[PDB]
């Protein structure tokens, strides 16, 4: 009987595979079918019976086979936008750890905020929450990463719980970052498209703005950061040694020697590279997005990436009889993440399964007949539907589907049509649970640290916490700023 | 003084020099990022995975693609293929059975040292039907000098015919199969777009015309490579016989390999042309869904589920990543941004109508100069490099001198694959080069005998037997006027 308990997870891939086949056969609509890829590949990385990188290239082998999509289509999906920022920001990550750029801003800023561990992982939050606002998602959790990895090894290193203290960082990195992007409407995408939506559905209103989108939304982001702070520490971990302790720092300070010529170069292109993601178009100022407005979204933040990363190749940085580069793409390949390339890429494939199929449009057609229910309840059902649809889709993804329909059914009812919209646009980036939902997550798992379980025990709890401030939020202090309890006058009569 | 030091760095600076392009639109933008990865890809002045991303970044900037569809050009149904088949190469070799069925093709046939490069040039152009040419030259060359040291101690000249005729016979063996290289899978990545009414392109039809063409070839290479060079029987016979019993029994991790090595190559024939329908017709309501690269990742998908040790599986992902060429992943999609780039820009209808002069020569030297001159060109350059550049101008070509648009591109799909000479030119022949033998002016004398050879099977190829097989006189429905 011990056969069974050493492969415990072979046997068990065999069994979902065979045990939910009758799912799509009995049914013989293409929504059960991608309802069955949707349930299989699911619950392969929350099990983890087979690695995560195998279970994302199952999408690409059922769904042509089922007749849902073809071969070229799906495989279009495993390189999409973000792999051009992927690729181009670890040649900057692959420069700064050769050249040691950092543990000389991790043994500069160690003593001078002092080895503390309960006051690092605020540190962590309230600055990635305060530079998420500006720049994007993905490209916040990019830069604050390898820094912030380097003071975490060197305060273990200075010891002369290491598995724990690894796991706070990382996800206090991933979900401050989505934080503070609920702040403005150009701190995220999603913000984006419910701010293009919204002005021509309903024109001549003029409310949505930069600064009337902060002051209700900023209250609404600070509370949940500042409960988010105190639930991800105590989940992981609830001065004759410390004058000792913060020596070693300063003796590892010395041994580094002054500042070459090859930290300078990144030095200087990891500032250019944030001067350009900040200055493309940040809404209340024209940036040099101005420039290309005759294309207009072309250029995008991935050739941004691009410009500035390939530039790692070309410059000289020690002489042999040729020269070197800085990166010289040897240990670029050893140094670049592919089991994320593909994780992230499978679960494109499946959000695009889902549209074409019509999955995606059935669970959304299940909440128009809710129009005999109260006005609480309506937001009740849609906030946490979006939730958990946002979970296996992309954040861009889910808002452009339940736009067109939650926009009928705050009409219908002659409820204020902000009231319904407004807690659903602000739980469509509340992606904690999976690593395929959303790219801060995928800059995590690069690192090797966390598991999977530790982020669906640790990210179910900033779910609820997040939902029930925008609850609140729905009730209290936004209603005297949109008038969400009369019906206004740029709706429709009836 | 110091100008020959940074070599490539004030040589890199050629995006300034030659800028004519602020006093065109549109065509001559197009045509400025197909002139500096060009250059980069023939003189080799950056990484080469490097270029395949500068029209990632410099179609966007003029304004002919946006980001979000150059982006989608770099994963076709190749790079599914690709994964597919080098699940199969890590466990080959990870469980030692590519050194089985090497010892099992030499002291099959005889020690005679005319009999024994036969048996070598056998061996892996069979193994390279199915994989690709690089990674089988990569197998098979650390088992080729273990032979012919044991040889020699029971010397410099039988040295390097080992070390030359491992490197050519796999890059013959390379073609007769879609799957069996890169060059094959981009060319007919490339006809099934751009000419999407045409079915005639399959796996079971390319094996016909071509597995001719590869046979009076690696014939008359033996027998050309044994020219070159030249023209106690019991000890040789018996030092082959102790590695064979030096390896065991066959193990259940090489028993299941090369069950799924049969099932795989039993499909992809099973897609079955005009004699019987095969399992193409299962899914008949979808006609081209479950296409030729979802069969490698059904079955390389099986080496990381069946259990090997103690649990543990054929091949884990620590050993599949630090595997696969991931270099030939970005330099193949990014020629794919690139080609999709000069559509979208019309430089390819420019180029599809400059040509018309060229269309009053008769068929058959339009192809000879077309392939000797893509023949001369893979010499200096990757083998995925030279035909990404010169699809869209053939094919364009081909439409406007109302000649069939397989006329040119199936004899110069064959010959760009044709790179015998000095060793920048493909690593199948950059493998063998690292090792100690075979010096430069070896290769022109050894690479020029079997260029010749190749090419005149092509050009008797296309006149025989090809055209009763895709009716190469008779301008077809698709490829419109
Ligand atoms: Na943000």
């Amino acid at each position: 009987f011990s056969y069974i308990l050493v492969y415990r997870r072979f046997l068990f891939v065999v069994f979902t595979v065979l045990v939910l086949l009758p799912l799509p056969i009995v049914l013989h609509t293409k929504e059960a079918e991608c309802a069955y890829t949707l349930f299989v590949v699911a619950t392969f990385w929350l099990t983890e019976a087979l690695p995560l990188s195998v279970t994302a290239l199952l999408p690409s082998l059922m769904l042509p086979m089922f007749g849902i999509m073809p071969s070229k289509k799906v495989a279009s999906a495993y390189f999409k936008d973000f792999h051009l920022l992927l690729i181009g920001v670890i040649c900057l990550a692959t420069s700064i750890e050769k050249w040691n750029l950092h543990k000389r801003i991790a043994l500069k800023m160690v003593m001078m905020v002092g080895v503390n561990p309960a006051w690092l992982t605020l540190g962590f939050m309230s600055s990635t929450a305060f530079l998420s606002m500006w720049l994007s998602n993905t490209s916040t959790a990019a830069m604050v990463m390898p820094i912030a990895e380097a003071v975490v090894q060197q305060i273990i290193n200075a010891e002369a719980k290491g598995h724990v203290t690894r796991k706070l960082t990382c996800l206090c990195i991933a979900y401050s970052s989505t934080i503070g992007g609920l702040t403005t409407i150009t701190g995220t995408s999603t913000n984006l498209i419910f701010a293009e939506y919204f002005n021509t559905r309903y024109p001549d209103c003029r409310c949505l703005n930069f600064g009337s989108w902060f002051t209700f939304s900023f209250p609404a982001a600070l509370i949940i950061l500042l409960l988010s702070w105190i639930w991800l520490q105590w989940l992981f971990l609830g001065t004759v040694q410390q004058k000792a302790c913060a020596e070693v720092i300063k003796q590892e300070y010395q041994k580094l020697g002054p500042i070459r010529y090859q930290e300078i170069v990144t030095l200087v292109l990891f500032i250019i590279m944030a001067l350009l993601w900040f200055s493309r178009d940040p809404g209340f100022v024209p940036g040099w997005s101005a420039l290309f407005s005759e294309y207009p979204g072309f250029a995008t933040d991935s050739t941004v990436a691009l410009l500035i990363g390939l530039l790692f190749f070309l410059i000289p940085a020690k002489t042999l009889f040729d020269y070197s580069p800085l990166i010289t793409w040897k240990e670029f390949q050893s140094f670049m993440p592919w089991d994320i390339a593909i994780l992230v890429g499978g679960g494109f494939a499946l959000a695009d399964g889902c549209e074409e199929s019509g999955l995606s449009k059935w669970i959304g057609n299940k909440l128009s007949p809710l129009g005999s229910l109260p006005a609480w309840l309506i937001i009740l059902i849609s906030s946490l539907m979006v939730t958990s649809l946002t979970e296996v889709a992309s954040n861009p993804a889910t808002i452009t589907l339940f736009l067109p329909i939650l926009s009928p059914l705050a009409e219908a009812i002659h409820v204020n049509p902000l009231y319904i919209l407004i807690p659903s646009t602000l739980c469509t980036s509340f992606a904690f649970l999976l690593p395929v939902a959303n790219p801060p997550n995928a800059i995590v798992f690069s690192y090797g640290h966390l598991k999977v379980i530790d982020m669906v025990k640790a990210g179910l709890g900033v779910n609820i916490v997040g939902v029930a401030v925008v609850m609140l939020g729905i009730c209290t202090w936004i209603v005297p700023m949109f008038d969400l309890y009369t019906y206004p006058s740029w709706a429709p009569a009836m």
